[PDB]
């Protein structure tokens, strides 16, 4: 009922790279600082739930920036591999709601007051990803005005073409009928749905043998949006079961404010084309 | 607009108050990723994040299992089962996240595996703590932590205490089951040996579920925990097979074969063994 | 790279009960009849996606009926074990959307034509489940006029207390302040949120040590509702990526009509009590 | 707390194609015929668990046959799209074990005896998939003697090149150093690992810019094999918690005989090349 230690296994790493040194585990595993007094059992779940999410969001931003570089270089297969990993990261972010759903309102009311006004609405990394996918709201910079350095990193992504705008620029380089404004415009203004892209996407979806690279990237972007909307929905269903329709710590109306983001679309013309697409030829 | 306006009442004057980033210590958490490849390797951020998210979930899993043991010691069955239900979800997220790392190819990994030196998850103190708590106590593993005295002392404290499984047997003894007296006090550093005298104890529980509903539900909770842990081991081992094949491990082991030896172990043997003789309820 | 057969393995199955015989697989695996001419590759996925869902809905109704019978008999642990299986069945119904999301609009437009007016709106088993959980709608009976035996089955569940009403009757039996109307009423009417139940759920969630059975079942129902809403949401997102805002085959506006079901609640007082619960 | 019907909704479906009609739900939903007397609550789960699996295996066979046709035609992107769906189908087959794990041994012992010798060892569609992916075993044909039509469909896939063999023939068409034997061989023989393929896969994995199609397909097949092994493992863990180390209804030793299949490989040279690939 025991596995013997194999010969050859290293035990003295004191002058070599260590597992705890590589992964900076003393730093990482001292970052959990529950505030309840006396200690509340459920506050450790609460901290770890958001911290695991912030680590996945860090990786998601790293991958999405690389997907943008690939698109800029017309490196389609490399972009698609990076988007495949991005999808898996968003899947873990969505799946993990099942842990926090074991937190009841009885448990949460034991420590919610220690949070003060702290909220996920104040997540810089979340807002960075929202902006990079295209949901640019300059009103969010004033939310971070109390933190100038974070505000600057959000302004940077605000001023750059989104992942979706980089996709349109890739379609323009391959002779699609992309309007000239996608070559240069005020990137800080959120993309507005453009009916002139309808015939561009109809031609891709209806001639998939010719436009297989474009078609596969369209579907990768619908997959990314769909998974992000599921993250939003599972978060909002968690809020409903934990605080119901109470106002949020961050000062919003709570569920209704979250429902307003579920009504937004990152890649509107990819959804809109469904109403007019015919059979593949 | 397909922009969400900021609601009135949202907190933005946050320079002197607790914020999300403050509460969750995100300056500390998100400075803990220190890739070593020169020049930078794209895939090293995934590699670090994959292990760090796992270590955060293992930290929560130890926190929950300690509480499940306290509840069992106090005969608090419904509370114990609620903590076990969360423990299962945590083990499920640890298992599901293998899907992210399976996007790492051997081509990618060979660009930075040499930076890791002898570092390995085999050297994870929190993983070893969980293995010991569930009852896979191998005193040979203390020498892996010989150069971390505080860590070694933490692993000795869980070595010297009854496992979660031994606490379940002690709970069964308090409710009049035919538990041998050795489970009241024995050398707990010695890993549990499968005990044929427990066979009739488990047969009686599984065949009289209306009388022994509390016991039956806890048996099934433990079988769930074991099965999810074995799934974690299997998915890790399948990931090792697709990334390094049958290469020896950084930690100095044979790799896949050494991992297969742990898959062969059972935490709760009498609960599996009873299946060969149980009849109808 | 070959596993040898062990000697004791039964290889002469002529006249014996076989896997295929027990599971009626001749019957099951002859029930897929694509109508596209010539055959469209993607139509097999389409049929299999809904048929697997309907087998899961068949099991979900079987379990939820058993959960009601346990509640009626105050058999709480049995009820919880049946609700645990029910949650896992709803999890499979929700997860499997990932398969259908590999169907693109230009694939579907190859065969949508063959479906005529056919729609999951006309799923008797889905509606049966919706009714049993408590979203009763007598307007649906007319949809099943074409199938009088099916229609009667839907009317039977319409006329019996829901899962939620059987929960309230269970609370009444253990001295909770459940209004007398839950003892007997016209069950064909969809439950409407009842403010007078707030103090009942406040007491349960604020004294979990005393009311652990009630607390556990409350959380089980919130879990069932949450997973049911995630099914609706994943179905709706699949509709958006396959037909967008096109009208549905069944004659509805499509996404907007589906979004109206997302605003329905099975267990309204369990969600409402979150605004007033105040430390246990 | 009620949604009104919109006026455009079709409510008069007498004589029209309905959901139930299109999906043959009369035929599908009469296919559950439990044998316990009196009826055992858990037998419905038992039948539905295998019947949902058999519907997914029917789609999986349908998709993989299409993946082979695309490979035969050098249609790499279409192949990859069908393998992506195949992966999702294998994920549902693996995830659904979580339902059957709510079956305890004292429930199953209430009706196991009604099954007689019936076993998933006798799943034609499972064996068809196993053979198509490359784990050929002529000893299985005798199991299906009772079903002459089924046996012949299983002998056909036995005698056809595997998905893996079709991949190697694809690599041979694009100038990779694939031995001549993969042009015509006795296909009823299971593929043994071939050390002459190591340099072929080293070149693909070490030059991914040049061999991006091949590399992408290599990873698709490693994905399919990994997900298939996870189905085997989850089934084997379910057997352990339901019957433990009892002999199987099908007459095998049970868990140990299942564990032997976990050591089988569909695409051995794809795993073997991990020990020699460089940066
Ligand atoms: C008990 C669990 C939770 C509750 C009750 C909750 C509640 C809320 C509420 C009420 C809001 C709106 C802003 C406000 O007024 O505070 C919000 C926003 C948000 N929450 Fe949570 N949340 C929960 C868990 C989480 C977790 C675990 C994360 C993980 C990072 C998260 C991330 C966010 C994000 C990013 C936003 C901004 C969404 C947007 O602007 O559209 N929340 N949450
Ligand atoms: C590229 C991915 C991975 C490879 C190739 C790999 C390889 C290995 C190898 C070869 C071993 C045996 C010890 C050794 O010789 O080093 C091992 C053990 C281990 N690995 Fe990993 N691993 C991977 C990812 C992970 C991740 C992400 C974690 C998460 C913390 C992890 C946790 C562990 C643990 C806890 C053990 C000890 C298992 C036991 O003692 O039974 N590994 N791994
Ligand atoms: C290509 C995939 C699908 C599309 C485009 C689609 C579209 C729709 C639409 C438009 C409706 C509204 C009724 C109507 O006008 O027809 C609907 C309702 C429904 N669909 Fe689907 N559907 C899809 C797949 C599925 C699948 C696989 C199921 C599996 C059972 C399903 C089950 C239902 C159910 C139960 C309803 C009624 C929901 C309610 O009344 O609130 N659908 N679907
Ligand atoms: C209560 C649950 C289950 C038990 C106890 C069980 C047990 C067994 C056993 C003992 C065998 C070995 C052959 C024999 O001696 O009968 C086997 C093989 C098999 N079972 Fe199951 N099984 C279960 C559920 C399932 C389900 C739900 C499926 C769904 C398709 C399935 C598919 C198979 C297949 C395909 C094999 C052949 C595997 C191979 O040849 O390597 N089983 N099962
Ligand atoms: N988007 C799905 C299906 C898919 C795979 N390859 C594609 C190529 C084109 C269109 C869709 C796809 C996926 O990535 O799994
Ligand atoms: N073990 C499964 C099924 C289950 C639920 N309640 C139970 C009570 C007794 C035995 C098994 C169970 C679970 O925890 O979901
Ligand atoms: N509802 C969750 C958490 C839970 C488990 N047991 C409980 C008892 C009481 C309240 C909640 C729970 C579940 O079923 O896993
Ligand atoms: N095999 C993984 C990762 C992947 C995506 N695209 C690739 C291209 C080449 C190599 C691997 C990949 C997948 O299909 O998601
Ligand atoms: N997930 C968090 C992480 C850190 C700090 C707070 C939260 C919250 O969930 C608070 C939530 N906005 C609330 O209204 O209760
Ligand atoms: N997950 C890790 C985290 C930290 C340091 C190393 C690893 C490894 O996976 C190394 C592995 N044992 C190897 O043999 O390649
Ligand atoms: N899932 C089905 C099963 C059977 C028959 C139709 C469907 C549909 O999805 C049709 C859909 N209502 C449509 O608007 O295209
Ligand atoms: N899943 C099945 C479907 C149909 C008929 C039998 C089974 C079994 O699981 C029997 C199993 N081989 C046993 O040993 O109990
Ligand atoms: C969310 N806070
Ligand atoms: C849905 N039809
Ligand atoms: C397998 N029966």
């Amino acid at each position: 009922n025991l596995r013997d230690l194999e010969p050859g296994i290293h035990t003295d790493l004191e002058g070599r790279l260590t597992y705890g040194g590589y992964l900076r585990l003393d730093q990482l595993l001292s970052a959990q600082q529950p505030l309840s007094e006396p200690a509340h059992h459920d506050e450790m779940l609460f901290i770890i739930q958001s911290q695991t999410s912030e680590l996945w969001l860090k990786l998601l931003a790293h991958e999405l920036r690389a997907a943008i570089v690939h698109l800029q270089r017309d490196e389609v297969w490399q972009c698609r591999k990076v988007l495949a990993r991005s999808k898996q990261v968003l899947r873990q972010l969505t799946e993990q709601w099942s842990v926090l759903e074991t937190l009841t309102p009885s448990e949460y009311m034991g420590f919610r007051d220690v949070l003060g006004p702290s909220s996920g609405f104040q997540s810089l990394q979340y807002r960075y990803i929202e902006f990079l996918l295209g949901n640019k709201n300059p009103q969010m910079l004033q939310v971070f005005a109390y933190d100038p350095a974070g505000q600057a990193r959000l302004r940077e992504v605000l001023e750059a073409p989104s992942l979706y705008e980089e996709f349109l620029r890739y379609l323009a380089r391959f002779g699609h009928a992309i309007p000239q404004q996608y070559q240069a415009r005020d990137w800080t203004a959120a993309h507005v749905a453009d009916d002139t892209l309808r015939p561009v996407f109809e031609r891709i979806y209806e001639n998939t043998d010719r436009y297989w690279r474009e078609y596969s990237l369209c579907e990768d972007l619908v997959d990314v949006e769909t998974q992000f909307q599921l993250w939003r929905f599972r978060h909002m269903r968690t809020v409903m079961r934990v605080i119901g329709f109470k106002r949020g710590t961050g000062g919003s109306s709570g569920v209704g404010f979250l429902q307003q983001a579920l009504a937004l679309t990152f890649f509107p013309e990819l959804f809109d084309v469904r109403t007019s697409v015919g059979v593949d030829n």
